[PDB]
């Protein structure tokens, strides 16, 4: 028996090509030392995001997450052919699951593509996390 210090909070989103938008996940992560992991299925296809930490910093982060950052945003992508126009008029964010944890498994933040949706499953899974992702 003992307390249970560790908020979570757990979000899906259907794009996560700009790279504007990874910059500020990963920089405010690791600014404030919240410990989780973001995947997605492919370069150009859907993800979570999972954040494990105190009160405050879930809450900023968050705040940050479903009010700050532009998903539906149009942005020029440089890629290894050229650059081009991405209409991300249809791309969202859905904060899914938030509750607390006793224990996290998770070492640092860290972004990752996974090649399919079962590589991502079985990525959560080594962290007990796969019941997180909604298919």
């Amino acid at each position: 028996e003992k307390p249970t210090v560790y908020h979570c909070k757990v979000f899906q989103f259907k794009n996560l090509q700009n790279p504007k938008i990874r910059f500020k996940l990963k920089m405010n992560s690791k600014e404030l030392s919240l410990k989780g992991l973001c995947l997605r299925i492919r370069d150009d296809g859907p993800g979570i995001i999972i954040v494990v930490g105190n009160e405050k910093s879930c809450k900023f982060y968050e705040n940050l997450v479903m009010k700050r950052i532009k998903w539906n945003e149009d942005f020029e992508l440089h890629t290894n052919t050229g650059d081009i126009k991405m209409d991300m008029h249809n791309n969202s964010i859905s904060k899914t699951w938030e509750g607390y944890l006793q224990d996290c498994k998770f070492k640092g933040w860290f972004m990752k593509v996974c090649n399919d949706q079962d590589s991502l499953l079985r990525t959560l899974g080594q962290f007990d996390s796969e019941h997180f992702y909604s298919p």
